[PDB]
């Protein structure tokens, strides 16, 4: 049996059940292996428009927007614009000698502040209340000891990134990240012209919705993007060399593994681990204990020879998923228009990616 003819079959096996068992409206599922894209659609963009998913629909990313952020820092930091042992202080001139200013660009990143939890209070929405928290701020664990997942972290990392490059956040990624990346339909902010496109996403009780503005929601959860648009990004993290040269050293930065938790190791964005991974290994990246909860982190011991890298992310009405293996060149995109559980999206990658080789 021709092994390319049942890549279809496998992600209808593992993928489509998913949208009967947690009533998920529409799904787009993608494989990309040895440079050749498979897009898999499912289901409806608006089930009110009775409008297909297909390759225009965009879809909120969620977590998944801290990778671009993530490869905007790189960007920079290859541009000579930052380095990651400064502080914020030397960007944002308000923050100077402030108790933040003690924390460096990379602990921001990779959220070892020592006390930033998953949000921001939910009283903190204008640009004034979000200077005044960080102005605020306190330690509380020792810098650079624990990783509590955090979108005030890397979104402040974001806001920074963008004061190094005279730009607001949203054109950092839409008119320097997004088209060095060959991306053809990413948005922070979804034009006109588009939301035609835009899927509705759809909350627990299936009522339709949309993410709504918040503090640095950009860096943290804030990017738009369609299946072809993400394939083409897993093909970059894939084959970083065939990109242009400023773009490239990005992408490279993204993926080294800066110290790890247990078997996960946390790169710039991307969850990286060594491959094969354990099912339970990738499942445990979002574990309670891991998303939720401070972890003493340990310096990398072992350092994996061939590594796999990954990142779950959600909005309240949508789902997304994403892995690669650079040494298999094969990477995965899993996006749906309502959440899903975490656990759900791995398993069903991990199956299909095991079962092309
Ligand atoms: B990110 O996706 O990891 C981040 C935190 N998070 C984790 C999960 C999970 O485990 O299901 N869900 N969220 N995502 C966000 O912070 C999204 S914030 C918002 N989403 N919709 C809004 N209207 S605000």
């Amino acid at each position: 049996t021709p092994k390319d003819q049942e890549i279809k079959k496998l992600v209808d096996q593992n993928f489509k059940p998913l949208l009967e068992k947690y009533d998920v409206p529409g799904m787009a599922v993608g494989v990309i292996q040895n440079n050749k894209k498979y897009e898999m659609y499912y289901g409806l963009q608006s089930v009110q428009d009775k409008k297909a998913v297909n390759s225009n629909t965009i879809f909120e990313l969620g977590s998944v927007s801290k990778l671009f952020t993530a490869t905007a820092g790189g960007y920079a930091k290859n541009k000579g614009k930052i380095s990651f042992d400064d502080t914020p202080g030397k960007y944002w001139k308000e923050l100077k000698n402030t108790p933040i200013d003690q924390v460096n660009l990379l602990q921001l990143a990779t959220y070892t502040s020592g006390n930033l939890a998953l949000q921001f209070p939910d009283e903190v929405q204008t640009d004034q209340q979000v200077l005044t928290f960080f102005k605020d701020w306190k330690p509380k664990n020792p810098i650079g000891e624990y990783r509590q997942y955090s979108n005030p972290s890397i979104g402040l990392f974001g806001k920074v990134v963008a004061l190094s490059m005279n730009k607001p956040f949203d054109q950092v990624l839409e008119k320097t990240i997004f088209p060095a990346l060959g991306l053809k339909h990413s948005y922070v902010n979804v034009p006109k012209t588009q939301m035609q496109n835009y899927a509705f996403g759809y909350n627990q009780e299936n009522q339709p919705i949309r993410v709504n503005p918040g503090p640095l929601d950009a860096p943290a959860y804030g990017v738009k993007s369609t299946l072809p648009d993400m394939l083409s990004f897993i093909h970059a993290n894939l084959n970083p060399q065939k990109y242009p040269t400023d773009i490239q050293r990005a992408i490279n930065e993204t993926h080294q593994g800066r110290y790890q938790v247990n078997t996960m190791y946390q790169a710039l964005g991307w969850e990286e681990f060594s491959y094969p991974a354990t099912l339970q290994t990738l499942l445990d990246s979002n574990s309670e204990q891991i998303v939720m909860k401070p972890n003493k982190v340990t310096a990398i011991s072992k350092e994996p020879s061939v590594k796999m890298y990954h990142k779950t992310g959600s909005t309240s009405g949508f789902g997304t998923y994403v892995v690669f293996i650079p040494k298999e060149n094969i990477g995965l995109v899993m996006l749906t228009n309502k959440r899903i559980p975490n656990e759900e999206r791995i398993k069903a990658a991990y199956v299909v990616l095991n079962a092309i080789k």
